[PDB]
């Protein structure tokens, strides 16, 4: 029962901290029938001093602010996330790393406050578009935005769902835009788990086999929230795609399993959330992810953007 | 839920006080000894909550928990579980400055800086002593202290174990120190004193043994620390004016006494040692209790 807040580095405790503290309160704030346009304007501050005190892990010293509290909890509801799961992946033990909860649910990025700032201007928006589709979107979903302050610095984050899946292992990931002309660098290409852009997507022949009913519904998502991002005037985001390769990874398992003593293919839809089968077809047994990131030629890109990842897939 | 829904936003920022400490608290390991520094600290928040959370709360205030270890050590040598400490607080507003917790357990005076400092002159030894007392005694069982910030002004209170049982009800208070006013002893709850108490010639029938024996300790105690100026609060309930009569729970009601069979409950501690002839008061006051 009882929370340390341990981490690497006092940052992240404080972050432990923060939104430890602030799922606490939220869980006397009655649930509103609605949110009101001052929600939207709102934010909680919390600063903390302690002397001689409670110093094992925690600063005695930092701040924690976070923005339009009452938003993010029905965010968090809309897209079907508990609290107290939500509370529990950030405090249980410290984030690893960009972050991630150290149960892989939950992406953790530092921002800046411009970005902070363009989160607000499109938070109205934001928030009917994802009523309005259920929930049912590529996009980012966010759960969270925070301000930190330790050491008189001042540091933003936004949490939000992961696009990959918490359990089954990425082989292999690209970053799509749609031109100009993007690649890997031969710095990227020979890190472990290399970011590939477009020009290498394209240049392997690279295609994912989802079939019909999972490309039609994947491309009339891809179609409205491009537009949505398009209507509010948004540029330069990216398709993740992440390829997991089940016959792969079970044989990573039981390599795994021999070395210590010395289902495969399978996610649930519902917290995997961006996670397609391959089509029964598929040349390989395959796992995709596929999700928009980076949203913090307008109507340019919607086409742009939007031909290209229609492309992928089959 | 706690909605911390309160008369004063004062009471709110108190509930929410404690509420917020005790909880922090119970992510600090209990260590195996109290250090110097625990009588040097002390746990700060400032709240700034902008168009949130303003039902009950107010959008901006302070809260300051003195010595948070050493209170909690307290605690647990009085017997007193956390949880129940702030469930006592903070399920319902403190009642009826002099406060009670809703359930009338705990008992909340407002008091003044120069106290607050007083309290921190005599911590060390009054920890020392219930330490060495195993927290059987009739001085007053400090369970926090804590300084509260609301619209620019500071507050401070000190939380203790009530005297009167929070069942049982009480007919006749008196507060012996070795007279009532009158527009007082029109009061519903009449605070007589060591007059009024001899001139009725009355003498709690009693354990006597015992009970001063400890209250000899006791202010032997206060008077090595050279404090004066505390009183004996002693509390009377009528028996003939589910439960029956006369019933109580020792553990709970700490102070409580049932009357001997050869006479016609009596509740009793030592109440208001922050005050500051020590010596002196020491036997005025431990000569003349003896005689009731
Ligand atoms: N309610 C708000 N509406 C619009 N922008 C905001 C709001 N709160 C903060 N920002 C912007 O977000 C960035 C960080 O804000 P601050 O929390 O004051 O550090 C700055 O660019 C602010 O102007
Ligand atoms: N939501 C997310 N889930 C998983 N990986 C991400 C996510 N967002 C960004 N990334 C990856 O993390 C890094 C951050 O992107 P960048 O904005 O380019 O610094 C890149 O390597 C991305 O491939
Ligand atoms: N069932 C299998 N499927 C694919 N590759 C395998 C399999 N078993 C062993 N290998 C590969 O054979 C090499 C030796 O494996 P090991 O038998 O674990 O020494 C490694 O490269 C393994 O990855």
């Amino acid at each position: 029962k009882v929370k340390l807040f341990r981490a690497s580095e006092p940052i992240l405790s404080v972050l432990m901290w923060g939104v430890n503290h602030t799922i606490n309160e939220l869980s006397n704030v009655p649930v509103p029938v609605m949110l009101m346009p001052d929600d939207f304007k709102a934010y909680s501050k919390i600063k903390v001093d302690n002397h001689l005190f409670n110093k094992e892990n925690l600063p005695s010293r930092f701040k924690f602010k976070e923005y339009c509290p009452m938003v993010f909890r029905n965010l968090r509801e809309r897209f079907g996330i508990d609290d107290q799961d939500y509370q529990n992946s950030v405090t249980r033990s410290a984030p690893i790393n960009f972050l991630t909860t150290y149960d892989r649910r939950f992406v953790i990025k530092t921002v800046s406050s411009e970005d902070v700032a363009e989160m607000h201007n499109i938070l109205k928006k934001y928030h009917q578009f994802i009523v309005e589709c259920h929930g049912n979107t590529l996009l980012p979903q966010f759960l969270g935005m925070y301000r930190l302050t330790v050491d008189g610095v001042e540091t933003y984050m936004v949490v939000t769902r992961a696009v990959f899946s918490h359990r089954l292992t990425v082989h292999r990931k690209y970053d799509l835009k749609g031109s100009v002309a993007r690649e890997a660098s031969d710095k990227e290409k020979a890190k472990d788990l290399p970011t590939f852009k477009d020009n290498d997507f394209l240049n392997e022949g690279q295609k994912l086999h989802v079939g019909e009913e999972s490309k039609k519904n994947f491309l009339e998502k891809l179609k409205r929230d491009v537009e949505f991002l398009a209507q509010l005037k948004i540029m330069d985001y990216s398709l993740l795609v992440g390829i997991h390769d089940v016959d792969r990874a079970e044989q990573e398992e039981m390599e795994v399993e021999e070395r210590a003593e010395d289902g495969p293919g399978e996610f649930d839809p519902s917290v995997d959330v961006y996670a397609m089968k391959s089509h029964e077809s598929s040349p390989k047994k395959e796992v995709y992810f596929m999700a928009i990131i980076d949203i913090l030629n307008p109507e340019q890109y919607s086409k742009r953007f939007n031909e290209f990842m229609s492309n992928i897939l089959t």
